């Protein structure tokens, strides 16, 4: 477990400062590849331990593993439900966290088949914080899937104004913004939705063709409502998304239509 925590605490998504806790010029370091080796070996030691399930959930999260998340936090609720039974130790905030995780996992694991609980869970744990943003943008997402937009804008805009750092939040509620009608601040919005991103990841490049395409799309629902120019504008979001992936079928869907 100490090896576990302070792997973690080494980790660079975690937000302690590493160098200032301990207080060619290569620093002898810690490889962030071998933090989670660290955990992974460790945990498998540290089986039927709360918290080196929480924080290896934590980490496999925060990186998009979410499918390697879920039965971590599923056994993690199952030691808690266990852990209390005997010992009768509580801790509620962990509990909470944990659900909220596995809320997640089912928000985007396998696309719509576990959304349906994911909200029932959101809605679990919203009910204590109310304000809370990772909850309020799931919701905003399942909404944003449901053509249930009324609900997703309002959501998103709440959680946006916490955070233009995230610019999956903007794209989101610009596309929520779109589908309302409200087309220009969306149309507008994702266009900093696109520059921001600055990303050649494997996962940047595609949500890059998500966003110009999403754009395009909006695009057409200006022309929607007597101009002829705009949708050519589309026609060139499209080819450039088809250019960029090369596997976007959308691209290729939408330039059909």
């Amino acid at each position: 477990l100490a090896m576990i925590l302070y792997s973690w605490l080494s980790s660079k998504l975690s937000k302690y400062d590493i160098k200032s806790l301990e207080s060619d010029d290569i620093e002898i370091g810690l490889l962030e590849e071998e933090v989670v080796t660290v955990l992974t070996e460790n945990i498998v030691k540290c089986k039927n331990n709360i918290l080196a399930h929480r924080i290896l959930c934590q980490y496999y999260l925060l990186t998009k593993e979410y499918e390697a998340a879920l039965p971590y936090i599923k056994n993690g609720i199952s030691l808690i439900a266990y852990n209390i039974k005997d010992l009768g130790v509580h801790l509620p905030l962990t509990k909470r966290e944990f659900s909220l995780d596995l809320a997640t996992v089912y928000t985007y694991v396998d696309a719509p088949k576990d959304h349906n609980a994911a909200l029932k869970l959101y809605d679990n744990i919203l009910s204590g914080d109310f304000s809370n943003i990772q909850a309020k943008m799931g919701k905003g997402i399942i909404f944003i899937e449901r053509k249930n937009w009324k609900d997703a804008m309002t959501l998103l805009t709440q959680v946006h104004e916490q955070s233009p750092n995230n610019l999956e939040v903007l794209s989101e509620l610009s596309w929520s913004k779109a589908h309302m009608g409200y087309m220009d601040e969306a149309l507008a919005g994702l266009d900093t939705v696109i520059k921001g991103i600055k990303g050649m990841d494997l996962r940047s490049i595609d949500f890059r063709a998500l966003n110009l395409w999403r754009q395009a799309k909006v695009y057409i629902m200006k022309h929607a409502s007597a101009k002829q120019e705009n949708v050519k504008c589309a026609f060139k979001l499209l080819i450039q998304s088809i250019k960029i992936l090369d596997t976007f079928a959308p691209g290729f869907s939408t330039l059909g239509d």
